[PDB]
């Protein structure tokens, strides 16, 4: 029986930040209306794609655990807003770091596909030869927003996050989970016109639709994380009390709370990021993870559950027990191109044919 | 020690057929131009999206292995043309089926996508509490293709197979399994601006390039298909000629030529379908498998080797031990909505736009 422990960690939030009172400048919004609505204060808008934002994260989680290239068996970047389809991004952290040979590949369930990717490469490499994986949250969500629509533009920002994971004999990383979707969720929370469905043809066709049903979320959401959580729990052996950390998806903070409440979990033992960064989707575990650990939250041997959601609709909660190590190995200089516009100006063009359209 | 049996197979191929002919009436080509330089006779052109094709496909093969939607655990749709990127489609696939809270994830690994997801979902049943698995490969590549250039116009086309998977203490199903990626070659096979790399707001952003240096992706694929079945093979302890059946991705007749010569595999192993419906990326294998069964190509207990490359550049090869039952245990009258138009009809609006971009 063999285990994979999380031996690095780490993250990129690109530097424009988006506040409230910015968007209070182009939408019929305030810094109150959105804190009270939301617990958002500010967001990143990320200045370069997805896959760069997903290569410092990697940067930062390979010098915490301070791996080699060669020893890298796997790469799974968790995303649903890749640069490309053809060919993957993941191949393109692999190009950029001249890691050679991993296997390579896109997950996408939404914000819970941070959780199923670290679930599927504990088991990849339980059962077979991988010795040491790269799974990377990685986002811009920005991409998508309907600049218009106050309900959703305010909600989501830009971000990533990563883990390196080694095999070890050592009952560490991920022990129990289950991953899961309600499918008759998922209509509430969608953007169904980009992708192959849409007309490549129509001059229109940048003006879609985000749909966005907060209350079914919120209600599906606690409904499946609930279960979830309460499956490894009962598999576990562990009693409530024994959870130590709660790293839970971003979404929404009274989501958070109701998850606890119900669960009979201290609401002191969730880590929240939320007011930072907004909803990152795949990003939000991992960023929440590393930065628990950064500020002295996790300690050796603590018990994690991690608990998430997202579009389809996706479900997911696991049980990580940590090992000896809480501190990285190495620091990355790694960073960022230099970013030349704020983030209003990034978002320029977007806001403008938004509004015009409308 | 569990293991995981092909227990069902189906494919989806759409019926609008696109034939050489009806390409040389917009290309300069011919149907001898691209039989001789290609193999490919016809291929098929979809009316519907990807995610109607993958459900077709994986209603027979539901059939043919006799489980029930609560049986199904896992669902994984291997593609890199979905409707949609949030959420993903093998939630789609699972709301069509009414599928009750299985993990449904959409993975991205080009051709060798389907390969990626029966290793996944192999390791994933052998490590954890899984008992049966959907893994489909599902196309509309037709999507994509720029109908000025003929070099790329005439090779794709569009489909869907898929495969369940039931957890057995017997040794069949996947054996070894080497998976994989070239990222030195991502820049040769590409459409690098759809995705959010893309200009939301940019009219002429649908007439991208479809990149495809055939020279370099033919030797980067004989190079990594080779290795990773040498691998499979040295690992197995099955001599080269112990492998009853192989089972490659079709984009090249040559490339599979090569790589059996190469491997000292007799040509007459390789089961072909390329001529018929050209290269649908992820659908090749499942495609493959299904009609291998089908026709009488597999029998009881024989040894099959997957081998598949694609954008990434992405490789693979595996062995499969095949169990007791190579006949499908029921049919499925599963069928897509009416076809209401010709291939060159579904086509004509974005034929049309290519041309006068030109
Ligand atoms: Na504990
Ligand atoms: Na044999």
């Amino acid at each position: 029986q063999c285990y994979a422990e999380i031996t690095g960690w780490g993250k990129c939030l690109p530097p424009a930040t988006l506040s409230n009172h910015d968007l209070s400048t182009f939408l019929d919004t305030s810094d109150e209306w959105i804190q009270s609505r939301t617990g958002i204060e500010q967001r990143r808008i990320s200045h370069v794609n997805t896959s760069d934002l997903a290569t410092v994260a990697a940067q930062h989680a390979i010098a915490c655990a301070g791996v080699s290239v060669e020893e890298i068996d796997l790469i799974i970047v968790a995303t649903c807003s890749p640069d490309s389809l053809i060919p993957n991004i993941a191949s393109r952290v692999q190009q950029n770091l001249g890691i050679p040979s991993a296997a390579a590949f896109d997950l996408n369930a939404a914000a819970t596909g941070f959780l199923y990717g670290l679930e599927t490469a504990t088991r990849l490499m339980q059962a077979s030869h991988y010795r040491h994986a790269l799974v990377i949250g990685a986002e811009r969500l920005s991409f998508y927003l309907d600049w218009t629509k106050r309900d959703t533009a305010v909600l989501f920002g830009d971000g990533a996050g990563a883990v390196v994971l080694s095999k070890t004999e050592q009952k560490v990383g991920l022990q129990d989970a289950q991953i899961g979707c309600d499918a008759q969720g998922r209509d509430i929370l969608a953007v169904p016109k980009f992708g192959t469905a849409m007309d490549r043809f129509d001059a229109d066709n940048g003006y879609w639709a985000f749909d966005f049903v907060g209350k079914e979320i919120f209600k599906r959401a606690v409904r499946g994380m609930g279960a979830a959580a309460q499956q490894v729990l009962a598999r576990s052996g562990l009693s409530t009390e024994e959870i130590d950390v709660v790293i839970p998806h971003q979404a929404n903070i009274r989501i958070i709370q109701t998850l606890c409440d119900l669960a009979g979990i201290a609401q002191d033992k969730a880590f929240v990021n939320i007011h930072r960064y907004g909803n990152t989707s795949a990003a939000t575990v991992p960023i929440a993870l590393c930065e628990a650990l950064e500020q002295g939250k996790i300690k050796p041997h603590d018990d994690l559950l991690v608990a998430a959601f997202g579009a389809g609709l996706t479900w997911g909660a696991g049980h990580i027990r940590w090992g000896e190590r809480i501190t990285p190995l190495g620091k990355s200089d790694a960073q960022l191109p230099s970013c030349d516009h704020t983030a209003l100006d990034l978002l320029s063009k977007a806001i403008e044919h938004c509004k015009r359209h409308q």
